[PDB]
């Protein structure tokens, strides 16, 4: 799995479940290619989506929906999205984890990145 | 000051000197106008964004140029920017300040949002 | 597995491995008595610190010795440690996973509390 | 001032008022002396804590009341509190800000390190 995406809530001390996640590839034009997208399971965690051979070189776009998800746990939030830009695989594939703590009005991410 | 932002830097623990700030607001047509730039000073800050006779209703994006920063430093980080997109101004003026803090391999964001 | 304890860092963007974890549960003096330790894997997770049994409602701290990390790494540190302070169980027992997202001069630390 | 605090409530956007700060020196003997202590202000921020002169080398302790501050605002959080340890000095005079990011189930910590 080269690619896994997790929210966690710091409000609730939990994972976020059924967050909607899209990721894109920037086009040679500059512009944002839809890549893949899911939601977020009971752990919190998005897997499945790309593969090895479809996940190259280039720059992607993580958008997580934090605002549908305060707003269906009745909070209101500061953010419109959690967005996560980044180069994949400029120095062969890794193994990408983006990890998202959400907080109404502040949020955190990270990246851990490992060699298989 | 409506409208603030301030970047810290959790390696060494200091303000970052001089890096790019790019903020847009969207305008009725669903595109990204550009709204005001500038670079942060010596403690960390960039003030003097715009006006509270400007700073109208409206979803803006705040882009921090995180990458050249930690070029800059020898470093190639994992994120290509820190990009915040919120809504400003929907019950009426407020002043927000936008913080980041930056590590090579993650960056938080908050907002503190004041009346005054 | 009641307690898990799970650390990242944010410099290097991978888990921080062999880090040494203590765990103390407050005495009845309010003094600090040693309940639990060991070393994070490669995954940079400590599992297996106690049992469902063992995890009675109490006053909790996790110390991490995020100073050593560092050291390790040629990097100077801030803090002489992270620690965290909690209360177990006191609506039932629960599964805690304690994750701390380090960087030299910041941490931040969450819990993930989870019902079986 | 060589060292500040400042606190701020992630769920809110907003500085914390009224937030108990307790410092504490480490002695010879490896004993906590007080030192300092004092109450946030409206702007989330203690200063006057101690002087250049007194400021001297060691390892110094921030302990923050988080669980008050939720506790009157309804919420049990996590966290007993928001404890900071550190060397301070061990190089010449330096002013310390410590800064805390609140949520019931996480915080943050960083510090920012001048040289005037
Ligand atoms: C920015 C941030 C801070 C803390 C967390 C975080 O709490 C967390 C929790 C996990 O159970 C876990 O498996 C991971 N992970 O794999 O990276 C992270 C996640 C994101
Ligand atoms: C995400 C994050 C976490 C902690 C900080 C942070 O450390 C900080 C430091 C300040 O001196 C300060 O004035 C503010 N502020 O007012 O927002 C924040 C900044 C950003």
């Amino acid at each position: 799995c080269p690619l896994m995406v997790k929210v966690l809530d710091a409000v609730r001390g939990s994972p976020t479940i059924n967050v909607a996640v899209h990721v894109f590839r920037k086009a040679a034009d500059d512009t944002w290619e839809p890549f893949a997208s899911g939601k977020t399971s009971e752990s919190g965690e998005l897997h499945g989506l790309t593969t090895e051979e479809e996940f190259v070189e280039g720059i992607y776009k993580v958008e997580i929906d934090t605002k549908s998800y305060w707003k269906a746990l009745g909070i209101s939030p500061f953010h419109e999205h959690a967005e996560v830009v980044f180069t994949a695989n400029d120095s062969g594939p890794r193994r990408y984890t983006i990890a998202a703590l959400l907080s109404p009005y502040s949020y955190s991410t990270t990246a851990v990145v490992t060699n298989p």
